[PDB]
């Protein structure tokens, strides 16, 4: 009988500040306060890049969100998503070391959160966006990106598109099949699918059969359609120019990923889909299929978003590293930097259908996606 | 001998974040992220009060800044004041044990400020504004603590106010004079002048003269508003309708609190004040008069500014207790609440002339101040 | 309603370390360690006083245990004692910013514990005794505290006597103008406080009865023939309820209602409210009227270390009159709750301020 | 110009303690003091390892030494020892998250130093016994291991052959040679080199040849034993037999591991050596030779106890990994964890001449070695 509430009413909070020094006498105060901090606060504004030198700013991260996404619950709100942004801190510190401080935003509209977080770069190395809805998440992340110096992460974007992508190149090369071969059915097109798509696409997957709560996206039928965004993704997709429903979609797919909803993915269809067929249902928390039951019908790899089952595609190998590699480069995050991530996650396991990635607590795992994202440009 | 920079570079920050647990495994992330954090989540956002029990936001205060107005180096930008808000972060830990996290802004028209702080609300349990310039701090502090529901507190304006004041309360009582019947020059109508005129008025001061770099304030002498506060000060100040400068004002002037620039008070015009006069003297760094020439020419008790000299009237005697007070009552600041902290420094100690007020390592007077606040809401 | 054990549990321990920088690189290295270390090393050799200087301890304590007398529970044995050795650091931590660290003993022979401590006066600025059991405790605070010097201090006799006597001084001010029961670590400094501040019909009793010369089964040890001689007044001699007839007070580290009472046994001793009967306190951190060390060590520790010098009887004193005044005394609230942070600053500053 | 001891001095010590929690009242001290933690007393004395689960014993380690052979300034005591300690305490949390502290001790007789540690056993869960002189610490050392049940190790033993025997396996590979070939001469058999001996000789290598003050170690020739530990040495060394000083050992000798005095080995008897010879000078703080000196004179491989130059030999790469391993596994330190350690170093980096070992702030080294600690008999 030990709740998660019970354990949080009693450590008030999941966040600590803490000082460099015990004692604090007339000398310490001096130094650290006045009159010897003007002498850093001059150094600071004569040159800003020397924040990274003389304060906290080298290792510090803001998490944001307006609550308009939590976790599975919804647009709850800031005040639910704080404990929620409280336990991302944490985490950055203790994957990554990294000073993350939780900023939950009475404010929803896109501009306002926009001018809100630019206003915020001289406090902080990094910004990591977190539940953030779609597709307003789009465009704040293209905006902040485009027009702040320090690095800005969206985990339910960047993250998941990192991770599902090396659990993919793995499951692949365990397929024995060639990426320019393969029909890849990605279903449910919010931010995590929109981002999925686009790796698969970079990578090489020639095929992609992208579909949303109204069928595969096709120009041709566009009641495929709920966004400009999906617009976007009929353009570069669905080569074999496909139409109807997701049943259709698998007919002789070699994957199935789904960032969706929670039992769609009928067992019977596994047995359309091509040999040595794969699975990645990730919906949360109830994934698209039972993995059991996709085994039992067919299934050669399944993975989830689950900690419950093998094989569980997880954010967190991602973010530790990346950001950290991230703000110490001090530069925007590019295209090759979450690519090394992915290759990086990818080679950190020998992969076999029951292990396809490592699990997050595989300190390695940490290590060298931070490497190959602090070396990359 | 250590050099402030050294120090600052050495410590690469006086901020640190640090974990309630050492061991994180599979159990500890079940309770402090996800599953168990979503139990969180709903709880706060069906009552956002529950983050005073389930998250940090109970003894979180944000330092924002905008670097318009940093110690006594001017508008140096949110990048030199980095440093400094640090340094105030490591004063609330160390004194009041508050978790305070810097907000150095990249915004500095008045309204975007008060829409960013506003839109911070949900993240921490009071606001601590800090060097940001007159006169908009007027407007950003009036507007921010109506309209918030949390505290907010600007020490520049009402630290040095609740410290002024309780020193003059002291000084008051060793020159043995009436409050109602006492003539106080006010000199310097900034940030701090304007609060320390209200104070000594809400006090129960009659005869005050504000007095500014045009002359003595008066709304019958135009010259001498320099903006609206200007005009509001002098139609509440100068009963007697006095015209013309600091030296006519002091004319049997009982005290002089000088917030404003160095070596301006003539020694000759203490002798035409009124018999055991009374100077605060605060200009930063050079005082308004040099303290043991105003002894030496006849001041009966002469404060400062600097640690330099005894009677340091200085507002980290305030902002710890009335910090920690106001964010444990969750409420407003109040006249009252910072009445009872003028009323409990002054009574922190047995005055004499030169110890008219305690030091700020005198622990008994942060308590003191705390518990009167609390006290008071 | 969450478990102690299953707290415990969550947190693997009460004691963290903690670092004064984030990143680690070879400068911090070289400065912190090799090389740059030999420096502060031979300046400590050349003069030991140094390590407060560089090194943490002028601000670190020992909390030394054999768990011979832990708690209530007896003679459980050090493993016992570590859970309550780090609750008290943490206490030390928190009450004084004291950066306390356990050292539970595996050794119970006095001489030896005696040996033990002594070697470790280099590692610490302070040494806090706990839970170690009577008459041997007094023997080891004796003689460590006269062959060591850095403070040697044990709460269960000198913190317990310092909060019993200011409690015992309230009290007695309410009053308006004395029985002592179980005569071990901290019976036996009650006692002496007692007198030392003015009380002169002190009655002890143990196990065999009222501690009277002239009944020699009364006396267990020299040390309750030493109390003998400077106790009971009416010569008088019987068990408690013969001990305790019309009673001026009652104080028992401990374990019928008809005849001030402080029953301060772990647990109980003996209607600790419904069965009449004036002042009331428990050692319990749970009812009204605590007496507990928690209000005399942080203070006294952090005072005496400061110091430097030897724990005296003027200090001691300090800090009973420090927690008494530490309130307005009313029945129901005899001396302050431990939370209440300004009577820490209270015993801190007296305690400073006559070493 | 910033001093090693101008910054112990404001640090006032490495070594902090801190809290689970910030807020500290009646239901948390009900739970953490009395009476709950009666509880947790009764399940410990009940049974000891439950301190492993409600106690921070499962990861706190005492720094042991009686200041006896510190770092290269030898038996100075300590309080000397002290601030080396806390170095080796802060060294601890920082590699491996160990919870180390000082433990120094003004005793010195051995049979007292032994029955004082036994002592300590309730209160850690392991033993690193530091800077303690040789003959007396061989004794110590097992005496210990063999009498206590937590894990007992004294780095200038133990830490240094493990990293000394890795950096001599990558060496060999670089050289080309067969182990059971290559005649090897350790220079100074104190607490290291009488421990390098016999991991060598476990490793495979046939022609050790020990050499200390007073020449080559050989029963033939008494005056070349100093203490039974050197007749012990002897006896297992030196199959050719050979008598004389290190000029003569060195003759046609692959490797000199020097763990002695500084500036002792001539350049030009580099050229009597074999082809493709090796010098690992490890006198600390000045090698046997100088480094490049080495080079000039024909030295293959050249490696030092400094960070001054590459192929760093240092414990560093070893303690942390080995601790924590050890200390998991709450069992005795075992001739197959050290081989494991000795091997993940060794592994740990692609061997070149110019980096024959890793660097310690390479965080893959001290994973590897955890593991391979953690995995061991």
């Amino acid at each position: 009988h030990v709740d998660a509430l019970e354990v949080h009413r009693f450590l008030k909070g999941k966040i600590r500040t803490a000082l460099p020094v015990e004692k604090v006498d007339r000398e310490t105060l001096s130094l650290l306060y006045t009159p010897g901090v003007a002498d850093v606060a001059r150094a600071c504004a004569e040159d800003p890049e020397k924040t990274y030198v003389y304060t906290s700013r080298w290792n510090t991260v803001a998490v944001v969100s307006d609550g308009s996404a939590v976790l599975g619950l919804g647009n709850i709100g800031p005040y639910g998503a704080l404990p929620v942004m409280e336990g991302k801190a944490f985490l950055f510190k203790a994957f990554a070391d990294i000073d993350a401080f939780p900023i939950c935003l009475s404010e929803s509209e896109e501009e306002k959160i926009i001018s809100i977080v630019k206003s915020l770069e001289p406090s902080f190395g990094g910004i990591n966006l977190e539940d953030i809805g779609a597709p307003k998440c789009f465009r704040i992340l293209q905006r902040l990106s485009e027009e702040m110096n320090i690095p800005v992460f969206h985990d339910d974007q960047q993250g998941t598109a990192v991770v599902v992508s090396a659990a993919f190149l793995n499951a692949l090369k365990l397929t024995e099949k060639k990426i320019e071969e393969v029909k890849v059915v990605v279903n449910g097109i919010g931010a995590a699918g929109y981002n999925i798509v686009k790796f698969l696409l970079d990578l090489g997957v020639k095929n992609v059969v992208a579909v949303d709560r109204k069928g595969i996206l096709n120009e041709n039928d566009p009641e495929t359609c709920l966004n400009e965004y999906h617009l976007e993704i009929a353009r570069i997709t669905n080569p074999e120019r496909l139409s109807g429903d997701l049943e259709t979609a698998l007919e002789g797919a070699d994957f199935f990923i789904g960032v969706s909803r929670g039992n769609i993915l009928k067992p019977e269809w596994i047995k359309k889909m091509s040999r040595k067929p794969v699975i990645f249902a990730l919906a949360n928390p109830v994934p698209e299929i039972d993995p059991e039951l996709a085994r039992e019908a067919g299934a050669f790899i399944v993975a989830t978003g689950r900690s419950d089952h093998p094989n569980q595609v997880n954010n967190l190998l991602a973010f530790p590293g990346i950001m950290k590699g991230a703000v110490e480069k001090r530069s925007k995050i590019t295209k090759n930097m979450l690519l090394s991530a992915v290759e990086a996650i990818a080679r950190s396991c020998e992969p076999e259908p029951e292990r396809i990635i490592p699990e997050a607590f595989d300190m390695k795992v940490h290590l060298n996606v931070y490497t190959a994202v602090k070396g990359s440009a």
